[PDB]
C-alpha cells in the first residue's frame, strides 16, 4: 500500500475529487464521504513517528480508512442491495485511477479487502 | 456509540486502562493499541452526536475504530494465529466492561462485529 505521507495525502486529494466529481453519489454520500476520509488523513498524520514506518499501526489504519468507506456505501444505501453494488463499483475504480494518477501501480491486495469487506458489511445487515 | 465527547472520553480512559493491565497482550501491542484508540477517539470527538457523526458517519467510524483493534490484533500474531483467540477474548472482555461501566449495558453487535472482523481479516 502507502507508507509516506506526501503518497496517503495526495492519494486522498485525488479520491476527494473522483468521490465530489461522481453522479454516482448524491450529495449526501459526497460530503460524507469527504469527512470521513478527510477525518482519516488528518489521523495518518498523528502517528508514532509521523511520517514513519509503523507497520502494524500503518496496516491497522488502513483497515480502518477502508472499512469507513466500505460501511459508508453500506450504511447510505443498505436498502437498495443493487446501489450498494453499482456504487461499489463507482468507488472502486476512483480508487484505481488514483493509485495510478499517485503511484503507477493498482495494488488490488487493499481493494479486495475492500469489496470483501462491503461483502460482509452487507451480510451484517440482514 | 462513543460519539458525543464525554462518552468518548470515558471510553477512551477505560479501553486504555484495561489494555495496560491486561497480561494477554504483550508490551509493544499495549503502545501500539494506546495510539490506535487514542487516534480513532479524536476522529469521533470531531463531528460527534448525531447530527455532526450522523448514522452513516457513525457507523462508519465505529467499524473504523472495530478494524483498527482487529488488524491490530492480526497483525502482532508474533505468538502465530495458533493462539489469536487468547487476544480476541481479552479485547472482548476489556470492551464488555468499558460499556457497561460506561454506558449501563454492553453493546453485542459492535463486540460480535470484532468478531467477525477479526475472523475474516485472519484470512
Amino acid at each position: 500500500p502507502w507508507a509516506n505521507p506526501a503518497k496517503a495525502n495526495a492519494f486522498m486529494k485525488c479520491l476527494i475529487q473522483k468521490i465530489s466529481t461522481s453522479p454516482v453519489f448524491p450529495q449526501q454520500e459526497k460530503e460524507d464521504m469527504e469527512e470521513i476520509v478527510e477525518t482519516m488523513m488528518s489521523a495518518f498524520s498523528s502517528m508514532s513517528t509521523s511520517g514513519g514506518s509503523n507497520a502494524a499501526k500503518l496496516q491497522a489504519m488502513n483497515m480502518a480508512f477502508a472499512s469507513s468507506m466500505a460501511e459508508l456505501v453500506i450504511a447510505e444505501d443498505a436498502d437498495n442491495p443493487d446501489s450498494i453494488s453499482i456504487k461499489t463499483e463507482a468507488l472502486a475504480k476512483s480508487l484505481q485511477q488514483c493509485f495510478k494518477s499517485t503511484l503507477g501501480s493498482v495494488n488490488r491486495h487493499f481493494i479486495a479487502e475492500i469489496k470483501d469487506l462491503i461483502g460482509m458489511f452487507a451480510r451484517e445487515a440482514a
